[PDB]
């Protein structure tokens, strides 16, 4: 089965949410970041940058939460996809991991970036229940996890963006979310 | 041919570098960020977040520099790849766009993060000429572009990381780099 390397209160919870959505068994391998386990040779052989999450799937190892999400989504796919279909998913995963996370969580750019990001997401989410349309996908795990951390880590809310607020509420209420990030 | 939406001194030059490495033609379209052209309706219809770069490949549009690099690499591939081969490239692109760029360019985390990132890259680059081994790849465009910006924006050098220094020196001297980022 997949082995997920993580620690409490890290982005490993985002991978646990997607594994819950996919109903896939996995082994959770705790890495003791407080005592520096991630900086020793055994963990550096899994991720040479000493960060969690990472996964092992047999002899295959992979790190970066976004790449893990794309990998699990590809492995679970039942209909073969082309470079353009994968590209639109990759676009949103890169967005969640860079443009969105940076604009919300970097204090020096937050005042300018955060309202613009939320205003753009309000337009998208006001026209469809999920980012890619009518159906929930790995894109909602990637983007939704970052938005869900806003009340958690910044004590801020989405009161001025009702469609974003309803979207995040809908995600937090999902049983798979409550079993992982929401636990 | 691909249309590339970009602007001076932006990550659009990273896409131009990879297009030149692939010997592909492209129609470059300047978006006047200084005059707010990226916030007008025509550009928001391409990237709703108003950021460059973006591409159009016929009717298909795509934004996030990382997603564009992965898309161009997939389209130019002659040997069909599976989920694991794509995952390894996805890992490095996500790393360049998040972990690496943040650890080097965010002042509050640079002191702790930068030496760890450079020490890990130094070990990899001391063993092979490029990140994935003997051959130059899209990963070298993604990671190498970020490393090449360090002297430019931080007034720092790679004197204590000789393999990183020689790797960056080699990339900057590439004709395709000179025709794009170095132009
Ligand atoms: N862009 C990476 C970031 C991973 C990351 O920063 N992980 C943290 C915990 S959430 C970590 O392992 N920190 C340990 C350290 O930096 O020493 C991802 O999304 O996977
Ligand atoms: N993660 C995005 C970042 C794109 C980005 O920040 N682009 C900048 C120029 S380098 C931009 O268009 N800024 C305009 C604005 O923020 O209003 C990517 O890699 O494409």
């Amino acid at each position: 089965m997949i082995k997920l390397y993580g620690a409490p209160q890290t982005r490993a919870s985002i991978i646990q949410w997607y594994l819950e959505e996919l109903s896939l068994p996995y082994e959770f391998v705790n890495v003791n970041l407080k005592e520096g386990e991630h900086r020793q040779a055994p963990y550096l052989a899994i991720n040479p940058f000493g960060k969690v999450p990472a996964i092992a799937d047999g002899n295959f190892h992979l790190w970066e939460s976004g790449a893990i999400l794309l990998y699990l989504a590809e492995k679970a796919s039942t209909i073969p996809a082309d470079a353009q279909a994968r590209a639109l998913v990759n676009q949103w995963i890169l967005f969640a991991n860079s443009t969105l996370a940076n604009g919300l969580f970097i204090e020096a750019v937050r005042e300018k970036e955060m309202p613009r990001l939320l205003q753009s997401l309000e337009k998208i989410l006001g026209r469809s229940p999920f980012i890619l349309g009518e159906k929930f996908s790995v894109v909602d795990v990637a983007v939704g996890s970052i938005l869900a951390y806003v009340p958690i880590m910044l004590k801020l809310n989405f009161d001025d963006y009702p469609a974003v607020a309803a979207y995040v509420q809908g995600l937090v209420q999902r049983p798979a979310f409550q079993a992982s990030i929401g636990a």
